[PDB]
């Protein structure tokens, strides 16, 4: 019985595969068949190509050894170049997503998978892409086993035995998948489940017959997610009694992500890689109140005025001239205001269901509140400790009962005054959304029992601050790179309230997300990251 | 008596001042004089420009009106654009270096500084290049008050008021510098000491005479440094047992500081604000075994093998493909190791003091130790515990020992074994050194409380362990872009010691600094700082 899957890279998890090259080049040439294939396996095991597999040389030390080898295999033409051949080669190899798809597949079913490549020590001057491809692909597995790395090499039978080693399974409860039938032999040879890769679908039927799991015609796979413990966490003093922790991953712009309410750092798990895949450099905030940033108990701690002065100071404090700022619910309130009152510490901004609205000079916010159904639950959260009462009695039921999509939902938040609270005709136990697993669940249920929902629940308590505040950028206008994206079924923050924001933005982008709910983030995490990402490439840098 | 300055941004801290722009223009265009100039100020407290310095609209509201004013006031030329004359004036707007340098002085002497500024809220597609400015300039002063965020103006006497409540301070303990006479008179007329500023040298002898303090033709200032609180910091689980620790300022390329030992990301502290200055995301690690990295006993957590498989996990963690890696000491062999078993996530590698040394096939490694009598304090932390109880014994004695400048040194490093120990001949009360101050001390008296030196010797306990992983690097060689930087002084990592690095890194970058000890960063800080950003800006992006 399977418990490990085991991956080449090259013709494999990577294609076209670099072989595939060697052979497209005699034919685009009219060289002889296999006479640049025969050069780069000269000498078998004695052979440069072997040194370099074992890692006794580097690539741009064996560039000359391949040179020589293809000289003597053979005429050749003027500007020939192994350099500029290898340098296509590998920069065309792309991830092969079904094949990466199955192996994430089987490992969430239990398997412990591996990737056992013969691969060299790369120090070309165009590293980076490689260097890329393999940071990304490795951390989707258990084991990245390199022939450069254990000065080992397939087919010889040690890599093999060092294979079942790191695995800490008996041959027959492996599965390896190659494209070379020699590499494949030893692993046969031994026991092992073995897969001759030529085209992916039938590599998976066969890996699926094998493993009695269904790999392919599979429904569409949720993004990649976060594991709290495997990320870099962050933590920044913004004044004597305030830090504030983010979580931070990639390289390249600058990219804040600031969460709604009763939320965490945690609600962007979805976004995180998929920005920095994509060439950002994410900073997944734990806004003021929340998680491992500071809960001062003062309310006027929590106005948008010092909120947004403590995000400069963050930047000042990190070194960062700017940052596109990305925000949800509150958050989104916050970033529109980043944009009024910092543009040049705003290199693009854009929001979440949040729209922009001006502040009303001739009406009280709370007039305003009150004009509005649906935000009676604002009201409701005004007298201090009425709200962190029941919100914090369990936490595990605020979670699940709020944390629903909109065809699952057990809150209406008209009318939570008259009821006298927020889960008044909601169950003790409710039921797990299909957005959310109970780990995740119980992760901000952790977070939460810090500091509960004082701090997060002042974010609503400053209402006549924020909105004296914001009557001062009533002459301005949001000119800096703006994108606006609505949710469907956002009954609170609905689409329409948007309506009238290219009056004060005129040069504003949009979003919108069909049959999403409030929680936008895990409701359609791939729609908001491919309309994220595409904003970002075209906007922001 | 003193013991505030007030500063103005244009014409003070930044030159030249954009109202010479306005006249410049005049004179260039053959337009009639102050044509431009009058149109900036057309309506005075009720004007386009008084609303756009209250934040009543926006810079890119007001450049339509001030294209309205400038027809009226006139005929103007073909492609005359007011978008193109503002943009061209602020991007030659630079900080005045010698204003800045007498600021830092009087708040190094106790003063209370703060700038007051007649600025706009600048939403330019262009915006990021003034955000910076301010962003450098605002972080040495204790307070920015701007006319758009206050929604007062120069010369109003309410912003005078404001000003000398936010100071808390009366009038006579004030000094103000304008260019603008009118913008003067104000603070003179409430009692404050006020320096018309024309000329920069003019300006700071008047300055010098007021405040009783040297401020021209004073001694070369070192870098800025950092205040450990007012970091950002963070946190990345590498593995189970293991976190590392980083200090995290500025944005563009990543650059990851390595320190050695006994020492912390903190002995990077001139490096780190000069660094992201020059437009780079500085990572300076607490490296394992060190503050608030993790530090377990076991000797083998500590050799090469292990610290840079961490440190790829590091990368991989945070999202990095890539980084500069910039090592000293201990770390600099770390930083050479990282180069050549993982070339693809290095983008440049450069080294402070350490040498790359290819292992010695032929003899072991505690044989090669012994062949140098500088390294023989090496021999002395091999024992286990030895070198632990006599640096633990009085940590304020083992900082004030070590960190000592070239001409100042109480240490011997040879017949280290023979005498006993590292400190028998240095005095119990070391005097201290002029490249740290006692509260810098301090902070790694501070540091070292937690774990000790354990850890940090263990680095030293791996020689066999790190010499056999070496020996398969053998056939390789560094052909990423390289940096060695010696130092005249070091008297165990001495110059001569990297005289046959090209051998291994044929196109390999050199620095040298004269009269310059072991502790390179903060002996000649402003020359590390000026190898560095040089080499990261022709060879790292
Ligand atoms: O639950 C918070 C919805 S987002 C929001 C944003 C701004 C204001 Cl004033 C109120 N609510
Ligand atoms: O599950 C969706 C209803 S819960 C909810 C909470 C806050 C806001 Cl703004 C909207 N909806
Ligand atoms: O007083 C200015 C805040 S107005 C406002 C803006 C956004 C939302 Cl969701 C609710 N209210
Ligand atoms: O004090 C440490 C000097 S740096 C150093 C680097 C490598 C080796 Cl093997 C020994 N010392
Ligand atoms: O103060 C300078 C002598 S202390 C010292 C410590 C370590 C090394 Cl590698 C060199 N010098
Ligand atoms: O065994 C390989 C390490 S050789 C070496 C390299 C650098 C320094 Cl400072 C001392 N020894």
């Amino acid at each position: 019985t399977l418990r490990a899957a085991v991956f080449d890279l090259d013709g494999v998890l990577a294609l076209p595969a670099v072989f595939g090259v060697l052979g497209r080049t005699e034919e685009a040439l009219a060289l002889p068949r296999g006479l640049l294939n025969d050069a780069f396996q000269k000498g078998g095991p004695e052979g440069a190509t072997t040194r370099l597999m074992k890692g006794e040389i580097t690539l741009s030390q064996w560039i000359p050894l391949m040179e020589e080898n293809c000289r003597k295999c053979s005429c050749l033409p003027k500007n020939f170049s192994i350099k500029e051949i290898f340098d296509k080669a590998i920069s065309a190899r792309k991830i092969n997503r079904p094949m990466l798809q199955a192996a994430l597949m089987l490992r969430k079913k239990g398997f412990t998978t591996a990737i056992l490549t013969n691969t060299w020590l790369d120090d070309r001057a165009e590293r980076d892409g490689l260097a890329q491809l393999m940071c990304e692909l490795k951390m989707h597995f258990d084991f990245l086993i390199e022939s450069c790395q254990v000065g080992m090499v397939k087919p010889e039978p040690q890599i093999y035995k060092f294979l079942l080693d790191t695995l800490k399974a008996s041959p027959s409860e492996v599965v390896f998948l190659d494209d070379i039938g020699a590499n494949l032999k030893p692993a046969r040879d031994l026991g092992m489940v073995t897969i001759l890769v030529q085209d992916t679908d039938t590599a998976l039927k066969e890996l699926e017959k094998v493993t009695g799991i269904q790999l392919l015609n599979t429904p569409a796979p949720l993004p990649t997610s976060c594991n709290p413990s495997d990320m870099s966490h962050g933590y920044v003093t913004v004044k004597p009694r305030v830090r504030l922790h983010f979580v931070e991953l990639g390289s390249g712009p600058a990219v804040c992500l600031c969460h709604g309410f009763p939320e965490s750092w945690y609600s962007w798990r979805y976004q995180i890689p998929a920005l920095a895949q994509a060439g950002y450099r994410v900073l997944a905030m734990d806004m003021k109140g929340y998680g491992e940033s500071s809960a001062p108990p003062e309310i006027e701690e929590y106005c948008m005025e010092v909120l947004c002065k403590e995000m400069v100071t963050f930047l000042d404090k990190l070194g960062l001239s700017q940052a596109v700022f990305i925000g949800h619910d509150w958050g989104g309130m916050l970033v529109w205001y980043m944009a009024l009152f910092y543009p040049e510490r705003v290199r693009a901004v854009a929001s979440l269901n949040t729209p922009f609205i001006p502040a009303n000079p001739n009406m009280s916010p709370l007039e305003s509140i009150k004009a509005n159904p649906v935000f009676d639950y604002q009201l409701y959260f005004q007298e201090p400790g009425v709200a962190e009462a029941e919100l914090e009695q369990n936490l595990s039921r605020t979670f699940k009962s709020l944390f629903r999509a909109s065809d699952e939902s057990v809150l209406s938040m008209h009318k939570v005054c008259e009821a006298g609270g927020l889960f008044v005709n909601s169950p003790e136990e409710p039921s797990l959304s299909r957005m959310v697993t109970e780990e995740e669940i119980q992760f901000y249920v952790q977070q939460f029992k810090k500091s509960g929902f004082r701090g997060p629940l002042n974010w609503y308590r400053n209402m006549e601050r924020n909105w004296k505040w914001a009557c001062k950028s009533l002459g301005r206008k949001i000119l800096i790179p703006a994108l606006m994206v609505t949710a469907e079924k956002d009954f609170v923050l609905v689409p329409q309230m948007s309506q009238h924001m290219e009056d004060w933005i005129p040069h504003l982008k949009r979003g919108h997300i069909e049959d999403c709910g409030h929680w936008t983030q895990m409701d359609k995490p791939t729609e908001v990251n491919q309309i994220l990402i595409k904003w970002l490439d075209s906007d922001a840098r």
